[PDB]
Order: structure tokens, then C-alpha cells, then sequence
């Protein structure tokens, strides 16, 4: 089974080595500069073209230029009927089908990039009228990268993004500010990551192993009158839970908006 | 070599654990009432007593009850020279060399709820008198549940309880703060607690995988008029992270408070 790629980006390669390491997929990238075809040859071993060839309905094509480009990308793509997976934010099934002529055979994807190493977050996306088997073929490439979370409405989409997408950036924010505080308690930059580091793995790490509720967790090593309760209570005091919330929605509001450009 | 524990509590039996993976030590567990004496036998296959046997100078001592019971705990043992470890909050080394008598072949740990599952942080002291084979000894049996961070100066024990020892449940509050922000946008909580862990997860692996600095890491996935630009504007709005190192340092003073009730 041929798997084209339209765009040979990050996020491209990212579902690529994914696709490489599942084995049984032919893997194709349709990429117009030379420089990360070349990359993609010699890490990856995967074939390139500037171009796509000719496509069939046996085919699938995975549209992963940025939203901005894809349009144009487009222009005069003939799918004949293959299987469409879509990447790119911002751009609903609704307008992609128009972008590529009138196909609703589409399957929409909102990865993130910890896919890169095998521990991505999908969103996936496929109006009524998409087979379940066309779903389960989406859903096994986007599962050689992570999870996927199948979604009831494209509007949830955005939710996605404002948990799983963007997330990994609030995570990285979050290690900054427990290894600044450790800064501030006397340890040196080395100390600091490595405290941060080993503090938020080994407690996500519990929490999996676990799977014992969040806040279960924390109530259950936090005593009253201790240490943990006083850190606790300035992060109540200060909102921080709800901070992140209100940063989440503002986050959503955004890719709303940036989705009203193309439709 | 001998390795006996005083208490038979979650933290000892993490370090018994990590002791009998690591091979090579003989564990045996003094403890007072036979129910948990009863359950380290059938799941370690650990020795355990409801008291110390004899004690010599080629033995290692783990002091593992809680601070508040630990003057009397100690009251009779004679240590006879064997290094003792103390995972004990609170108590200083000068108050635990008290405690045993006169005693200065001490090792304070402060281990962290993480090491259960081998993914532990341990800040070690000792003071200047303590050779480095004692250290060595010391830092291998806390490396059988995780990573050792060694500090020149005790007071320094209070900031390891901010940042490491603390820490597991700020991250507990903030897997339960992403996975209600999930929640508010419209995901149901098996997904929203499945998107929480696994953004976390990923994040913290790529942030592991890179070595790269936190912030940077966040710089590169933060485009600017971008969705993640949105929620971070957001958090730096409401100040999470000098929240964070607010809380800590609360953690800190309040660390430093209840060790003044021993000292």
C-alpha cells in the first residue's frame, strides 16, 4: 500500500519513520526542495520526487504542507479517489474536499510533536460518509506515531489543539518554571534541569503506571500542616490550575479564528 | 553485606525493593507490628523482625521511621558503629548523631514517592568527617531507586523537599489542571485524563531525548499570533510560573519550620 506524502516536513517525517518502523507500507514524499529530500533519502531511506505521480483510489495521500500553502498545493492534484489524510491545521474536511475538487474520501489529523518519538497524541476527524474501514486504514498510520482520539465533532478539533497540540508547549513552559524555582533554592543550572527532568517523569510516570485519578494522587502526598500543602495552597491561592485553563481557551479562540481565514 | 531497615513503612520498602533488583545485599526489616512485617515477606521475600538483631560495624542501618518517633525509636539501638542513612524529614545530622548516642557515621537521604516504581531523586548529605567509600556505599543503595543528587551544604535538604521531594504532586496538580481545562473543552474524562497523561508523557520524553533547554524547547513550538502563543501569553498573564517558585518557597520555609521542632 502506497503512502504519499504531500509536503515532506516535520511532522511528514515524524508519520514517515512511524510508517518505516510498522513496516508493510510503501512510503513516497512529494517534496519541491532538493535539501530535505536529500535528508529524508539518507536517514529515512524512503523515496522522494519534487512531484507526485499518478495516484489511484488504492492509494494514500497525506496532505502536510502548511494551511497557508495548501490551496495552491492542491491546485491540480487528481486523487483519483484515494484515501486523503490531512495534517495541516486549520483547514476543515469541508474545505479540503473543495481544494481537491469534490473527494470526500477524508480523514482529518491533529498530531503533536512528541509523535516524532513514538508518544504523539492524534485528534482524528471523518464526516459520517467515510467508511469504517477507510477510518481503521487512517487509524493504523496515525497509531504508528501514538495515540489516537477519535472525535465526534470537527469542532473538537480545536480542543485538541488547546490540550494535546499546543500542550506539549505548556509542559516545557512547566519544566522551566520548577527548574527556575530550583534556581532560586540554590541549585546551579545542571541541577536545576536534572531535578525538573527527573521530577516530572518519574510523578507522570506513577500517575500511568497507577492510573489512579490526578487529584487522588496529590491529595494522597499532601498532608495538613505539611510541606506539600503550603506549596499547594500558593498555587491555589495564585489560580495556576485555572491560569491553565484560561490559557487553553484563549488557545482555542485562536485556532477558531485562524480557521475562519480559509472558510 | 547486611542492610537492615528501622520501620518497614512506603519508603523502605521502596529502597528494600530497589535493593533486592540491584542483587547482592542481605535486607532484613525491623518493624513493630506483624501486618506489614507479614506483607514484605510474601511480596520481597525480604527478612523482617520486630526488632534489630545485634548490630556491627560492617552492617549499614536505615533509619526509616517517621522524624516525629524517631528520638525513641532510637532510644536503645546501639549502632556499634554501622553507617546509618536516615530518610528522615526534618532531622539534621548533629540531631540524628544525638539520637544514636554520638554517632557520626550518618548519611542523610531525602528520596522522593517516584523511587517506588525506580524513577526516585534522592538528595544526599554528609558532613565533612564522613569518608567517601561511606558516600560511595550510601550513594549505590539509593541509586538502586533512582538518581542521587549530592549537596555540600544540609540546608540544602529544604530546597531538594521544594523541588524533588514535593514536587511529585505539583505535577499531579498540574496533570489534573490540564485534564480539567480538557474537560471544559468538551472532552469526556476518560479522554481528558488519557490527553493529559499522554501530552505530559510525550512532552517530558522529547524535552529527555533532546537535553535541550526547557525554554528553548517552548520558544521553538511557540509561533508568534500563533494557538500556543495565546494559552503562554496567558500564563505569563497570571504569573504560573512565579507561582510555582511561590509555592516552593512556602514548601521551603514550611520544611525549615518543622525541622526547628527537633533542633
Amino acid at each position: 500500500m502506497n503512502v504519499y506524502f504531500l509536503g515532506g516536513g516535520n511532522m511528514a517525517a515524524a508519520v514517515a519513520g512511524g510508517l518505516v518502523k510498522q513496516g508493510g507500507y510503501r512510503i513516497y514524499i512529494a517534496n519541491r526542495g532538493a535539501e530535505k529530500r536529500e535528508r529524508l533519502e539518507k536517514e529515512l531511506g524512503v523515496e522522494t520526487s519534487a512531484t507526485l505521480p499518478e495516484l489511484h483510489s488504492d492509494d494514500v495521500l497525506i496532505l502536510a504542507v502548511k494551511p497557508q500553502d495548501m490551496e495552491a498545493a492542491c491546485k491540480n492534484i487528481r486523487t483519483n479517489g484515494a484515501l486523503v489524510l490531512s495534517v495541516a491545521a486549520g483547514l476543515s474536511v469541508g474545505t479540503l474536499s473543495r481544494y481537491l475538487g469534490g473527494t470526500r474520501r477524508i480523514v482529518r489529523v491533529m498530531p503533536n510533536t512528541p509523535g516524532k518519538i513514538g508518544l504523539g497524541v492524534s485528534g482524528m476527524y471523518a464526516e459520517a460518509e467515510v467508511s469504517e474501514t477507510d477510518r481503521r486504514i487512517a487509524d493504523r498510520i496515525m497509531k504508528s506515531v501514538g495515540l489516537t482520539v477519535w472525535l465526534d465533532d470537527e469542532e473538537k478539533m480545536h480542543g485538541i489543539t488547546g490540550i494535546s497540540g499546543s500542550g506539549p508547549a505548556y509542559v516545557f513552559y512547566l519544566l522551566d518554571a520548577l527548574q527556575n524555582a530550583a534556581i532560586r533554592q540554590g541549585f546551579d543550572m545542571a541541577e536545576a534541569r536534572a531535578l525538573s527532568l527527573a521530577t516530572f517523569k518519574g510523578a507522570v510516570a506513577l500517575a500511568e503506571q497507577t492510573g489512579e485519578d490526578f487529584e487522588k494522587l496529590q491529595k494522597n502526598v499532601t498532608s495538613k500542616g505539611g510541606t506539600t500543602h503550603e506549596a499547594v495552597e500558593a498555587f491555589r491561592r495564585h489560580r495556576v490550575a485555572e491560569a491553565i485553563s484560561e490559557g487553553v481557551c484563549a488557545c482555542v479562540r485562536r485556532s477558531q479564528e485562524m480557521e475562519r481565514q480559509y472558510q
